[PDB]
């Protein structure tokens, strides 16, 4: 319940909410991380918005979602620490960087595992098994997708250019479930091609490309069937994109893709 219960091992890096550090739980020596949120400048009603959200995501449980463990209020540091699963395998953006550096495309089997596991994770968000509020991820990109020691997917972290920006967002429409699907399409495309489907120097040039809805086929290394399902996620019309249930129905997706 206190910072004292954990020993900071070292600092990993700093992201959206704030800084992230690798830690040891004193009780048993378990390696974890925590995410720091400074609430020092927040009002009480700004805070109220935060406490509901934290609680909702905390009930979220799935083998392909980064596991929540604990929360800590530190008055002295005016910081809220969220303790979560440490993911030994790093993130997917690093996997993609590595492919580019090595000039080696990822195996189709690896892409199908990532598609399968992210879609399972999203399904638990979009359809709580039993049984609470629907959750949209809202920030789905390679840097938010972590990996364990066997490279199973762990979906986490619920001036740059927004490569993955959906047609909805761009048209002043509300982010919905199919907006998560558009982002998954962008991520899987990038996993295959080692580049995002729409690239640009400026945001207005990017918006232009995204509105036109056109992109290269993923590499011929990959089956027509994989190309098809990713291309379907990148449909301009949200109602033409598949639901998580429709993705999982695909003939490509087999039992061994659910876990390495
Ligand atoms: N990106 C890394 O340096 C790295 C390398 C090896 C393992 C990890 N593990 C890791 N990493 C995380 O995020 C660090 C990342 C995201 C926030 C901004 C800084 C970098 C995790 N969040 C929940 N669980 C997490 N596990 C990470």
């Amino acid at each position: 319940s206190r910072a004292e219960d954990y020993e900071v091992l070292y600092t990993i890096g700093t992201g959206s909410y704030g800084r992230c550090q690798k830690i040891r739980r004193k009780s048993d020596g378990k390696i974890l991380v925590w995410k720091e949120l400074d609430y020092g400048s927040m009002t009480e009603a700004e805070k109220q918005m935060l406490v509901s959200e934290v609680n909702l995501l905390r009930e979220l449980k799935h083998p392909n979602i980064v596991r929540y463990y604990d929360r800590i209020i530190d008055r002295t540091n005016t910081t809220l620490y969220i303790v979560m699963e440490y993911c030994e395998g790093g993130d997917l953006a690093s996997v993609i960087t590595k492919g580019t550096k090595e000039r080696q495309y990822l195996d189709e089997e690896f892409v199908l595992r990532v598609m399968t596991q992210l879609t399972l994770a999203l399904k638990e968000c979009h359809r709580r098994s039993d049984g609470g509020h629907t959750v949209l991820h809202r920030d789905l990109k390679p840097a938010n997708v972590f990996l364990d020691g066997k490279q199973n997917v762990k979906l986490g972290d619920f001036v740059g250019t927004p490569y993955y920006m959906s047609p909805e967002q761009m048209n002043r429409m509300s982010y919905n479930e199919k907006s998560d699907i558009w982002s998954l399409g962008c991520l899987l495309y990038e996993l295959c091609a080692l580049m995002p489907p729409f690239t640009a120097f400026s945001q207005k040039e990017l918006a232009g490309k995204i509105r036109e809805g056109k992109f290269r086929r993923i590499p011929y290394r990959y089956s027509d069937e994989l190309n098809e399902i990713i291309t379907r996620m990148l449909n301009l019309k949200d109602y033409h994109r598949p639901s998580v249930e429709e993705i999982l129905e695909n003939p490509l997706i087999l039992e061994h893709h659910h876990h390495h």
